[PDB]
């Protein structure tokens, strides 16, 4: 177990007049620096420093010096001062203010950390003026982001005076002379403060008003310190923006708000939704799609569709800009959906059509098995190409690709049955068969485009049929071990388990033939399994409509209508590929137009009615 | 019937100038000295005192004095000083501030007691500097705790004035030099002060604030009077502290507050929960394991999983330090629960084998059957040993050790299957099935050692399995009077009442042959007794179904989690005791700490990680 930060109860892992470790450390923890006036002797005698690893636990490496800021007297410990001039004319090679802990747990850890988690600007303010570089990553385990024991703040200082809202220790860190700490600056994973603001928000609104606040303030602090740089413009190791980072983490509140950000006055620039004009309950605003049209690699829409695995996805979809730039290229691309539900319906009308009428009629099943063939072709190479693309997020979003599945599935069966029937194998015409089952089942994905229809459907395939899967599992061991007991009682109807197994089921579609059976000798007995079974399996399907008609309280209208948008969504950034053989390029949206000085943005013109909104505002 | 305490309406039992015992009990309730003052002429003449049972009812012996205490005008009685003289100048060996009732029900009733719910401190202060004891047991049937009539205080008048939070009168009781009232002081039934407060504690918040706060003072006060004395290791005679008792009887409030009590300043030593270091939202706090930890016998681990029987010991087991306490122990026994589930799916692999492959491989036949054997033997002697454990508590907990009864029931049909083989008698075939049939349904158990699986599992077989029971029970009742109805018509099909039965069971199950049966002369009458039996058999189906389904309303799945935890916790302390065949030792929990001065405790360190409540106390 790692060791622990701080302990009055604890003491601290082993592994002219004395002073040695432990009576170094008592002192500095009671804050009383008149008994340790000295320490400069003993360390002038031994010709050491207290940066040596005789004066820390050699678990962490934690220092005298943070000992001291881990017991701060009323927001203070005088002790911590001496300490810093003991350390000066001790001659230390290793300045005391940056010695950093070297456990794997908190690796990384300086005194300045310490510091300004206690909340104490004097403590902030006396390491900084004597050389604490702002800029100590607290890389180790307890801080990284993980489950259970963790403190993800960034790795920074200023990070996390910034987590914490300490206004008063940001505003210094930036603005102190002896060493300002730079906006620009960046933890071990690529993230830099306000990223590290966007990957600790919540959803709730009480911890929303601090992001949105520390984000608010930093980024318009950004503008006097460092004018040239573009703040949200910085990448992680990964590639992502603070507004893209929003989208992955699936954190709605920190995410509408950089997608919808207005600002009134000198901070106009840092604005992502300039206000045109305004009529009534009808508002005109030109929303940003810099970093969030399809148009470039890698941008939100694609990471809220395909990289993002927060249950939060539906709910971002429907957000302005996002709203209507989807519904904009959805009008575009509605032409070509169409086209495409058309095109396989006629490929599976002609599955039918061979699939039934099979052995100048012969001519046109011989062009039907040839057309099937050409068609199962290219829809295993289009899957195949869906799946190589999304690579490198497969299984993450299974709920919403399980048709990719199914129309891959269905093709390869199409293949490999044709291939059998070169073969001239009897088996092929199964196959056969079951593509057309799955297929028949696959052109309920096309339901998505209409909203008469996509609505309702929304509804139905969100948890009933991941539910089944559950009680079959159960159903299946009980049919099993009934099979096995109804075959090994009645060898002295049931001849075989397949044949139990049969018999059983027809039970549940209420087909079961439940009688004394008038031959076994343990007739009785037998029909105490049939009756026991018809009991359990009764009890299971009460289970099963008990468990899934509680998901009827609470569910809400308004999901069913924003996951059919997602659903649009991806199959409108699906579609905007093109094909696979024809890879067609894309269209940017928007228009680019001036909106300031550094200020030419791709700006989308939104038009908002909302006539509730406007009546408030009236008197 | 019991006689009343006090009445103004109904006499009381009846079973110098005079001074009779009814002018007597005129005269101290009206409250009026003046007229009492010849009973000591009259006490003298007859040479009698107070205490004599001519002046009590003989039904309960109440005396003048508890009269006076009574019928107190504006808080105090002005009779009952001058009746404490009088007695005095009577002689009387028998002081009348210690007389007690006699009556079964308001059996060691005494007039401090009534002062004290009175809640007059004039009273209280009157009687004691008198003499009144300070420890009269008020042990009748109306101050014990059961159904009905009854008001539990313990026993004591200090108790008495901690349940009514007099904090005055507690106050001069501990604290008076005429007669003070140790804490330590016992009732009949082995419980104190404090065991008292835990006892009478609702799950109310308006009642546990009152228990909590008299709780906390009386425990601090107890530092301060016998600073040598820990209060909460006084057992009763079940042997139960008051941190146990809190468990057994399921106050969910007042067993948090004492597990995580900590105090701030002087009174520290009194805390359980020490908090060693805070960074950010990570907390972590140094729990105290006296008489927690299950290395100990009769811990609170124990009593609240097999001696709690409140419908709230799923809520206990989730409480810090249990929750944590318990995951480090799951997580040291999860690698022998899947051995143990592992030998249980070899056991049933070979049990399925030798019942389906039943008349080299007669060899392993014959093996087997051996296996299965000892197999049986084995699991009939673990649950005999488990019953035996917990044979006094029984039935109480029938909920959660079913699946402990069908491990024995499966055993006891397998070893018996086995007897009857030996015996060659043909009827060993449906024990032995009977046996695999119960084991594959005994598999469900082992579910609960996967999150995965274990939680979806609780949702179900809370109700609905018990409910079933029910139904069935009106089913048969309506099944076996129709059955004789259809026999009795049908012999002038259904041949018998066994016949008749299965037949009527036929139309649950969708399979019913409701036709005219062209045969019986009464064949409309006889289907006007299908008719209704199909309509009653719906009707019940239906009063089932919605009975069942009202469940659904006030369901939370916090509770399904919660239940999951509370199996896990009853798994883990059944496997702490390892095998019947090898008792292997117990693990003491936690590492032995300094925490003060009397002072080292077993304390178990938690680790506590909570955003919102951090974000709570910042600005
Ligand atoms: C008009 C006559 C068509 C006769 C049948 C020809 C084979 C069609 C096979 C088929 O079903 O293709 C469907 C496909 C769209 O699939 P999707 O985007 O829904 O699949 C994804 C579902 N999640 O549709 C297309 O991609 C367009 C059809 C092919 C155009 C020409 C191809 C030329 C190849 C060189
Ligand atoms: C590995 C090969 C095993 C072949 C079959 C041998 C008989 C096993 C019988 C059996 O089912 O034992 C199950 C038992 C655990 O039961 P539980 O704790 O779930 O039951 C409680 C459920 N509520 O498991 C155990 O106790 C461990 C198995 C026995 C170990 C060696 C015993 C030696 C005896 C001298
Ligand atoms: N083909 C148009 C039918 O669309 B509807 C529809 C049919 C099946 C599944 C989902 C929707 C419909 C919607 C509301 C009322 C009636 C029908
Ligand atoms: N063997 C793993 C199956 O577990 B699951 C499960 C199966 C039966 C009973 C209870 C749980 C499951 C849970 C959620 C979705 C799908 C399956």
């Amino acid at each position: 177990e790692p060791p622990p930060m701080e302990s009055p109860f604890q003491r601290e892992d082993r592994n002219p007049d004395r002073f040695d470790r432990d009576r170094l450390f008592s002192v500095v923890s009671r804050g009383v620096p008149e008994e340790l006036t000295g320490l400069l002797e003993y360390l002038r005698w031994n010709s050491k420093y207290l940066t040596d690893s005789a004066y820390t636990e050699g678990s962490t490496g934690k220092t005298c010096l943070m000992k001291a800021v881990l017991n701060l007297q009323d927001g203070v410990n005088a002790c911590i001062m001496p300490l810093l001039q003991i350390d000066k004319d001790s001659g230390n090679p290793k300045l005391l203010v940056n010695a950093q802990c070297t456990d794997e747990f908190y690796q990384g850890h300086s005194a300045l950390h310490i510091a300004i988690e206690k909340r104490s600007l004097q403590c902030v303010k006396l390491l900084v003026e004597n050389g604490a570089d702002v800029h100590l990553r607290a890389c180790g385990r307890f801080f990284q982001k993980h489950q259970g024991t963790c403190f993800y703040f960034g790795e920074l200082p200023l990070s996390l005076a910034a987590c914490t809202k300490q206004w008063d220790v940001v505003t210094y860190l930036l603005e102190n002379p002896h060493q300002p700490a730079s906006l620009e600056a960046t933890d071990s994973l690529g993230n830099t403060v306000l990223h590290a603001l966007v990957m600790i928000a919540d959803n709730s609104p009480e911890n929303s008003a601090l992001v949105i606040h520390m984000y608010d303030g930093l980024l318009q602090m950004g503008a006097r310190l460092c004018p040239t740089v573009q703040l949200e413009e910085i990448s992680n190791h990964q590639g992502l923006t603070p507004l893209k980072l929003a989208a992955k983490e699936g954190k709605i509140e920190i995410f509408r708000h950089i997608l919808q950000r207005e600002f009134s006055g000198p901070y106009q620039p840092l604005s992502r939704k300039f206000t045109e004009w305004c009529y009534g309950p009808v508002r005109v605003s030109l929303y940003d799609l810099s970093s969030v049209d399809s148009w470039e690699k890698n941008s939100v829409l694609e990471i809220i569709a395909f990289h993002c695995k927060s249950p939060n996805r539906h709910r971002m979809v429907v957000l302005e800009p996002l709203n209507k730039l989807l519904q904009e290229k959805w009008d575009r691309l509605v032409s070509r959906f169409f086209f495409n539900f058309a095109c396989y319906l006629v490929y599976m009308f002609i599955f039918t059509v061979v699939a039934y009428h099979q052995p100048f009629g012969e001519s046109m099943l011989l062009l039907g098995h040839i057309l099937i063939l050409l068609g199962g072709i290219y829809l295993l190479l289009g899957q195949l190409w869906y799946f190589w693309r999304r690579r490198l997020f497969i299984w993450i979003s299974f709920m919403d690709s399980y048709f990719e599945i199914l129309f891959l599935l269905q093709a390869l069966l199409t293949v490999l049955s044709q291939v059998l029937r070169f073969m001239e194998t009897e088996w092929y015409l199964p196959l056969l068969v079951l593509s057309l089952v799955l297929g028949w089942l696959n052109l309920l994905y096309y339901t998505r485009g209409f909203q008469h229809t996509g609505i309702y459907s929304v509804m139905i395939q969100k948890v009933i049929l991941r539910d089944l899967l559950r009680f079959l599992l159960v159903y299946l061991v009980f049919l099993f071990g009934f099979a096995v007991a109804l075959v090994s009682l009645s060898r002295e109807p049931y001849r075989s388990i397949l044949d139990a197994s049969l018999e059983l089921f027809k039970f549940t579609i209420g087909m079961g033939e439940l009688a004394f059976q008038e031959q076994l000798r343990f007739r009785g007995v037998v029909l105490l399994l049939l009756l026991a079974y018809v009991l359990l399996t009764y009890v299971l399907l009460l289970n099963m409509l008990i468990a899934l008609m509680s998901e009827t309280v609470n569910h809400v209208a308004d999901n069913s209508w924003s996951i059919w948008k997602l659903q649009k969504a991806i199959s409108v950034l699906e579609m905007e590929n093109g094909y696979w053989w024809c890879r067609r390029k894309k269209h940017r949206e928007g228009r680019l137009l001036k909106v300031g000085t550094r200020d030419e943005r791709w700006c989308f013109r939104v038009e908002e009615v909302n006539w509730a909104a406007w009546e408030k505002t009236l008197p």
